[PDB]
């Protein structure tokens, strides 16, 4: 694709970029939607794939699309998109976390709901983004926040849970992957039924639970969910929710997908109801698509390469509709 690649390469040298660092400040957003641009990894770069993803700017993300005239004229769709956040290759997973699920650990001390999503394609960074990990960096800073002297005081205990949902059936990752179920009663208030809450005193306790878990879970057909829970006096608190989405490249995957994005529409409209029935993601999170503490957001991982294309163009896509 030598052509293709020149295109790419003439655009570049005269694109001047300014992307994210740390000193950019932290924002706070009911809905925040991001991208995260992996590197092409040593065997894309051996079988000569083109990165075909730019990122001049801390919010817009380029994809350079290859494309042929009726004449056979080469030529680059170059297609943007614009998000809160776009990540570049050199970001490492703290600085992802700065901007993404970290302003949000607050929230479930306040009193609310959050929940982080990973979406994209398979062998896109889902997993290497939340499994080091945002579920490791957002239980160490929990236990930060509950030895301050505020919060010190209230008796806070933290718990954790960790399942996998797969074909509209929910498995236990810390209890041998038991099929669970999932039930919801006249007031709408959705239980999962054997799902045991561990209790926790440290980040450490946390990243075995999670190695575990991790252990038991093609995984790439699969969600996986890992909770934290502040209870009070067993009272809940708080809860933060983590996904890791199945990847998005299957009726069951994209209908629990786009459930997803209907309900964080929902949320970003402030409405009291959301359609968290259609599918058993959404049912089970259901709580934090409500409320006026309710906060979300969703991290689109793509990889750049000139092959995966049209799989990337299908996740920004997506991505695009959740925040309005
Ligand atoms: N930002 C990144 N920097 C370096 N390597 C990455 C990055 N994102 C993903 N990888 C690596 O690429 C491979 C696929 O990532 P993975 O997280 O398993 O993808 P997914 O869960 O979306 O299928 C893994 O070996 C992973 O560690
Ligand atoms: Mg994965």
């Amino acid at each position: 694709n030598w052509e293709f690649a020149r295109m790419i390469k003439e655009f570049r040298a005269t694109l001047e970029c300014h992307p994210l660092t740390m000193t950019d400040p932290i924002e706070e957003h009911r809905i925040c939607v991001c991208v995260r641009k992996r590197p092409l990894n040593k065997q894309e770069l051996a079988k000569k794939e083109i990165d075909v993803i730019s990122i001049p700017s801390k919010c817009l993300l380029l994809v350079h699309e290859p494309k042929l005239k009726v004449d056979l004229t080469k030529y680059l769709e170059n297609q943007a998109f614009c998000f809160d956040f776009a990540f570049d290759e050199t970001a490492s997973n703290e600085v992802v976390y700065r901007f993404t699920a970290r302003p949000l650990v607050q929230t479930i001390f306040e009193g609310g709901k959050a929940t982080c999503f990973a979406y994209g394609q398979t062998g896109s960074g889902k997993t290497h983004t939340m499994g080091k990990g945002i579920y490791a960096m957002a239980s160490r800073d929990v236990f930060l926040l509950k030895n301050q002297p505020c919060y010190r005081k209230l008796g806070l205990e933290v718990y954790v849970t960790f399942f996998e949902i797969y074909n509209g059936k929910l498995f236990d990752l810390l209890n041998k992957k038991a099929k669970l179920r999932v039930l919801e009663d006249g007031k709408q208030q959705v239980q999962v039924v054997g799902l045991q809450e561990h209790l926790v005193n440290s980040a450490d306790d946390v990243i075995k639970m999670i190695d575990m878990g991790s252990a038991c879970r093609n995984s790439s057909r699969s969600h996986a969910c890992f909770q934290i829970i502040l209870r009070a006096k067993g009272r809940m608190h708080g809860k933060f929710s983590l996904v890791d989405l199945a990847g998005n490249e299957g009726a069951e995957i994209n209908k629990s997908l786009l459930a997803l994005k209907e309900c964080i529409r929902a949320l970003g409209q402030n409405k009291a109801h959301t359609p968290f029935r259609e599918s058993k993601l959404t049912q089970v999170l259901r709580d934090s698509f409500i409320g006026e503490n309710s906060r979300t957001c969703m991290i689109a991982t793509i990889s750049p390469g000139i092959s995966s294309c049209e799989y990337t163009l299908n996740t920004l896509r997506y991505a695009d509709r959740v925040k309005e």
